[PDB]
């Protein structure tokens, strides 16, 4: 929120919306809706899918509480649900995942938070 | 339709959508649309699928080609589907579904056709 506020995303989305776009949420590919029902309803379909899936660590005890997805976390954050930080928080990578969760780290009270890149 | 006029049902069905109920046709369950999806989007659910399975024949042989189920074969003639008859009709069954099928099949222009009952 402190790099793009959600109010103004929100707002762009709305005058897309007003564009007479059906925006439905909370629908997902394979759980609720199938490729079959949009491929037979629709005459073009369009996957925008992104990637939405962080990866492992890659090393033994990456399954090992207190570790998560870079991605995962600050969807979290974004949806204010509670995470377990602490007070020392070690954040592995170098992209824009790693200074963001870096960062709202520092800001959801970690007393210190390390980046390490390889 | 000799028993039942579809322009009667198309009526009904048309005054019954005249109340406000969304009919979405061509949505089926677990191929088109999920069970989750209408758990989550909607407070109650009502299953009104029907027995819509004929059984086989239970004899050997019963997959050979010639041998069609009774709501199958009356679901083609009714969707005006090409089926495949001829000269000879056997029907086996005692039910409404086989008394249909041999007098569809006595007008579809078999020149024979045979109910067999335990």
């Amino acid at each position: 929120e402190y790099r793009l506020p959600k109010g103004i995303l929100d707002k762009e989305i709305e005058l897309i919306e007003k564009m007479g776009v059906q925006i439905k949420t909370n629908m997902r590919l394979g759980v609720d809706i199938s490729l079959e029902y949009l491929r037979k309803n629709y005459d073009a379909v369009f996957l925008a899918v992104g990637a939405w899936k962080s990866s492992t660590l890659g090393c033994p005890g990456d399954s090992a509480e207190g570790v998560i997805g870079g991605i995962e976390f600050l969807r979290k954050v974004s949806m204010n649900q509670p995470v377990n930080l602490g007070q020392r928080v070690l954040v592995v990578g170098g992209g824009n995942t790693a200074m963001d969760a870096a960062r709202t780290a520092i800001r959801l009270g970690a007393k210190e938070v390390t980046v390490l890149y390889r």
